[PDB]
């Protein structure tokens, strides 16, 4: 009955050094942040966006892992999941972009 | 100075009728909900947009009803916040374009 | 050694009723065109241009054949090709859309 | 009135070192080609690009050299002419993104 798109194209630089995690014993992950900026045409006033993406998927986690450093330029592709988690009864956010395509850009 | 990406393209149906908001004193905003959804082999994702474009959160305002379907395009905004000394999201999409499935 | 993309985001209504292309003994086609529009602001002056769309694949092509009608809007995503063929030597150009994916706005 | 999509994506290699050209009397574009190809298992595609955005086209001007691999954004023109009373495709993606992979 119905299509809907969640796509993010984010291009930037990376911030740190991507940690693979594994807590306790779920579905693993390689987790790094990337870095977005913003100039405010209203003038040259800047921002600077912080992106915390997730590596599922077997195919690019592992090569995520190996080589993206702090400091390299990336491009990707995913969706917005919001980490709705429960605390006392209601909920806050721990969003991430889930990549499913990084191109490297070296 | 380096270039950057960040863009995210939604097209789903409007979860809310809109409600006119304003940051700090002065600053106009429109913001409804967007689900979009996803289905695995065995999820809705709500989005909250703020139009704060001159122009486009009028029309917005006039035009999107709970349950159109919508396509738009934004930009990403975390919202961090701190409700008492303790970091928090306010996660939103800027929206930029947005082409409207209506009459 | 490296990757390149060539992506096509084209959101607009049909011109015209789509044509299964199935000249001499090829593989076969869905042909339609789509029309965008664009208003200039350097004032409300608009332009509108015409896509030709063709519809590889045997997922879409009959997809697109049967329901997609002139006037539907439709979104889709694809590639730019330029029909090169030569002449009398040189080239000249036969440019398509070609379609990876449809998503109907009904 | 009704909204369209008209946007390309592209990043690949600068074919050619930039051409400072100028549409009819007064109107400049810088104009390059860049190559994209895709693979199957048993094809280069070029690209003309035009620059006319004000500040856009200098910039393009003067760090866009052949060989450099670039991200670009645009939307399709397809340049039709009459050569002599026969139509004519000069198909362009004139550029309103760009970004730089170099230093």
């Amino acid at each position: 009955l119905e299509r809907s798109l969640n796509r993010v194209h984010l291009l930037g630089r990376v911030g740190q050094d991507p940690v693979l995690r594994q807590v306790e014993g779920k579905n693993p992950v390689t987790i790094f942040s990337l870095a977005t900026n913003e100039m405010w045409r209203s003038d040259v006033s800047q921002k600077t966006t912080w992106h915390r993406i997730s590596v599922f998927r077997p195919g690019l986690r592992d090569v995520a892992y190996q080589y993206v450093k702090k400091g390299s330029r990336i491009y990707l592709e995913g969706k917005i999941d919001y980490g709705e988690y429960m605390d006392k009864n209601n909920v806050r956010r721990q969003a991430t972009t889930i990549i499913a395509d990084n191109i490297i850009f070296l």
